[PDB]
């Protein structure tokens, strides 16, 4: 869980 990948995961 990184904060550049968020959409989906949160």
């Amino acid at each position: 869980w990184n904060p550049a990948d968020y959409g989906g995961i949160a």
